[PDB]
């Protein structure tokens, strides 16, 4: 089903490998075995109230998934929890809404966005058991996860119809987010990444429920 090559669990720099091999043939999707594209990732409706901002996004898109480079794979076999580090760059898009203020400035926008995020480092832990099914093909079966970002390099706001057309104030609002974009990225990007990752996990915690872990591992 996927290319990839056989590890043990605890040769890290194997299941480095394997995810790297894996990751874009995977995030490309398999329509047959119901797993969806992850890039460009189709992100459900959403809608958030942080700190004075009002935001939601409709028709979201995350791009870059099948450019991830992996970092590092720990396996625990003890406690049963998958620690993968990575990165990438990524486009979030869509027909956003934004209400309230933005930190200093208040802010109005019905719109198109395009987020740009540079050099985005993923940390994300996955608990899972293994399980025989009632066939007697042994699993490994995804069961809760936590993910923490933290974008290194820069992000870029692009934001249409702020301010009901009025460029000046457009323009000034702008120019803030990508001033403090650091902060900003902080502010708002956990319910960003928790669209995408919802999604995400879903359909790797599919797939691998129904591939045998033979087929993908030395076990
Ligand atoms: C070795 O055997 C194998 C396994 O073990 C058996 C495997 O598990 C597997 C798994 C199969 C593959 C390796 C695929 C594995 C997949 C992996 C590691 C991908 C996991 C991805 C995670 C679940 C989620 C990742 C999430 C993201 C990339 C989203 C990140 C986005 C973020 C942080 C957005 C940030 C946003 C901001 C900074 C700004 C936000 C602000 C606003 C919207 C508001 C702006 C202000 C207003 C005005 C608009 C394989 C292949 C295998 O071979």
């Amino acid at each position: 089903v996927l290319p990839v090559e056989k590890c043990n669990l605890e040769d890290s720099a194997c299941m480095t490998s394997a995810f790297q091999q894996a990751l874009p043939t995977f995030v490309a999707g398999l329509p047959d075995h119901g797993v969806e594209v992850m890039d460009v990732l189709d992100l459900d409706d959403f809608a958030f109230d942080l700190s004075g901002l009002q935001f939601t996004l409709k028709e979201g898109k995350l791009k870059g998934l099948k450019g991830a480079v992996i970092d590092n794979v720990k396996w625990d076999l003890k406690k049963k929890n998958i620690e993968v580090d990575f990165h990438l760059d990524a486009t979030v898009k869509g027909h956003y809404t934004a209400g309230g203020r933005i930190l200093i400035l208040p802010i109005t926008g019905d719109g198109q966005m395009k987020l740009k995020l540079k050099n985005i480092h993923i940390h994300l832990v996955v608990s899972y058991e293994m399980e025989k099914d009632a066939e007697g093909v042994d699993h490994v079966i995804f069961k809760k996860y936590t993910v923490t970002f933290d974008v290194k390099d820069n992000a870029q706001f692009g934001l249409t119809n702020l301010f009901n057309g009025n460029k000046e104030l457009s323009d000034t609002m702008l120019t803030f987010l990508n001033q403090n974009w650091k902060q900003v990225s902080e502010e708002f990007g956990k319910p960003v990444m928790e669209a995408a990752a919802k999604k995400i996990f879903k359909n790797i915690k599919h797939f691998l429920a129904k591939v045998p872990i033979a087929e993908i591992a030395n076990v």
